[PDB]
């Protein structure tokens, strides 16, 4: 049994998220969770969207808690994708990382393909990743559509917690004031398409482990 | 050596707060901390102030974190006081608990004295309590000015997290809609005085242990 | 010290204070320019630097009847907002309070003894691990200021942390002097420059 | 080491110099873009990097009869002022100088020869240990430029250091070509990006 | 070592020289104040010190075609006379000399490079062992000056030694800039004082 596939018509995956895990050592607090991040859809043409890997931006929950603390450090951050359409849908996905907040985004798949977590897959694929979201014991991720921060090669040792707006304002002065506020931005591409009008494909989840560190009341944190 | 006191001129106490402690079991999260709650000052005359023992109201930090979760349960809540003036300052302090949000506050010390944590002391006293704030190993609290919830005799098994404003609005409809939103309110009295104009005395700290329970993003919690 | 690096330790009054009827909240950057005057005049002839250790301590100087308190704590992202209240301040990294007349058990830190009793030293020391930058440039108050004025986020690379001191307490609407705050540091002086040329 | 990490070592021409009657002070940013046009074209393909080593050497091209001297020192606060006098410059970090005709004992750093004489060699290597940032991003002059002009303190985020070179000598108030500056580096390249997209 | 004791090492420009037709003899006190303007600004912050090491090196700035020679020797009785002739000067303590164009093999002391050639290098290091006084106080020129003029024997209390430099060479009876003298020291600073108060 080798070199023999069986093309399904649909990949089913049932996500049942696990409760957040929080645990405090003396001054550091460690949080590990996973929330859903974005929903994706394909078009006849390329489409590059992008995301800040900062805690406010990563999760709806995250932001609300992580905000009670002055500066964090990522320990792990994973973007993993999961399909919703049948294996008949046309179009693939691509993601990779970028780091100088002043760099323009790629416009070509060609381009996109040399970034740090370059990963790509037909839009109907992705169910291998499931354990990462569920966080189960992974089977064989050979084929998953995951991307993970290169946590150890970030520029700052720690980063302050920033609110979107504070960020923005800053960035607006000079885009690379930004280069402190965030360690990296994730880049997404949806090409391959069939409809000129968007077809919804999959959705992707974030899974992190962050160090929290110098308590502040939320109201004062920007 | 018995029945012999030595009147100091001032009670010194150095508070050095301990880092918050958070620890998650599966769905419940447990938080234990202590923050400063109020500052007190005396006057020639009685003065009854009062406080809601709900998480938003208890601490500046608390509120910001506790807000990421749907409903909590108190496990412990302590109000402990500490002096700042010399043992020459006139006026004592009193605190006790109240529970039907519709009940009018006491106006007499007499009155005040039959409430659930009735505790009182000259305004210059209080340094016995220190361990509770520092949380050290307590020496002899015989004479401390502390008050603690009667956690096991609260009305609801769990309470939803309420924002001040949401509370208020509710209360405004009918004061005892309130009776769900909060398990009890602390009552403070400052009499004894000397100046007609307020003299600052001590300050009091809150020390809690709360159960957190059915995660919600902050933005949606009211 | 190496032939490249200089290590310097010292003590100094970083600042003097009083208390009033009401609250007053100050803040002082934990930058060698602002920590004391000597550090200033010395550090000044070095381009970069690194805090090996830094600590603020208080020493009472008023009567046992002066009524009041001191509260110190640390902030680390200059975009953040100085606590309004003491309340907010009791939640910062390093919170500490004490009656304005207590604190002389701390004298050993200005001294260098081995405070057996650190139990009642009103002191505060920086979490140098958790600092964001490996090293820091020597900024002058001015330059710093002007810089911030553009977009506070920039202060984040100009400095490790800001100390917040609250002085609530009082009897007079008239400030009454209570104490003094001294600094104890072990700076890591780093790549010479001629004073005059530094900002 | 070669994974996702790329290491490469090279040696090229950073720039050429000439002397006048008076003193002229220049500065070079020490970033991959501005160090040489080669590295520049190679490094653009990666998002951020860190200097494992870099160093400037000067090689004479004159007769023994020219009149001048080169000087150089590193500076690290994109915000401080350039020296304005030999003396000032004299206490920068790699202070090094000599007559515009001396220097040959430097091929070696260029050359990549093991040569037990540094005897004299107008060479200055960076103190690649005491850089502010763990790593630095690839910044393209024009951007740098732009940013630095918002506030001359942002650059501090973007570059580990700046070389100062002063040409003082003077025979003629005309400009005399005296030699060249060569950079010798070992850089560690790291998050590949399409070249075209790197500001 | 860094307690209450501070050690630091630096290297800077002590002074510049030029040659005439005739012989000119100068002298430099070798005290922190007068050694350089950097040390000077750093040392003022401390009450007394002792030289662990100090040394002057000369670096050419001319063409190979200048005409002169520098000479130098240390002297230790603020009361004896300056030499008046090469010969005399010839038997001072670091006697060293060469043509104003030689010397490059000295960057090294400046440079802080290990270089197996002192082959020739117009360098003179102090015999930091045979100083009269255990330590010396920080004296500020104008004071020194003043005192020495009471009796030229008080200075002997205030400074460990004096450098003598003679510029003899002569092409022109006009003054020709030939190079500079650089000091390289390792000083041990000791009883901190407000700068402003140190005479
Ligand atoms: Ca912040
Ligand atoms: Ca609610
Ligand atoms: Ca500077
Ligand atoms: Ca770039
Ligand atoms: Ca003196």
């Amino acid at each position: 049994q080798a070199g023999v596939s069986m093309a399904p018509i649909a990949q089913g995956t049932m996500v049942k998220l696990r409760p957040p895990m929080l645990r405090s050592s003396m001054d550091v607090t460690i949080l590990s969770h996973c929330e859903l991040s974005t929903e994706l859809a394909v078009t006849v043409t390329i489409v590059v969207t992008s995301e800040l890997v900062m805690p406010f931006t990563v999760g709806t929950w995250l932001r609300g808690v992580a905000q009670n603390w002055s500066k964090y450090a990522w320990v792990a951050i994973r973007y993993t994708y999961l399909p919703s359409c049948p294996t008949t849908t046309s179009g693939a996905i691509h993601m990779g990382f970028q780091y100088d907040m002043a760099d323009t985004l790629p416009v070509s798949v060609n381009q996109l393909s040399n970034l740090k977590g370059y990963v790509t897959g037909p839009v109907w694929e992705g169910q291998s990743g499931l354990c990462f979201v569920n966080n189960t014991k992974c089977p064989d991720t050979s084929r998953a559509i995951t991307i993970a921060l290169d946590t150890n090669e970030v520029s700052e040792k720690r980063y302050p917690f920033k609110t979107a707006t504070d960020y923005a304002t800053a960035v607006g002065v000079n885009a690379n004031i930004g280069n402190i506020l965030v360690p990296a931005r994730l880049v997404t591409a949806m090409e391959g398409g069939s409809s000129k009008t968007a077809v919804n494909t999959g959705r992707l989840y974030a899974s992190y482990t962050i160090r929290l560190i110098e308590p502040i009341a939320a109201a004062l944190n920007l």
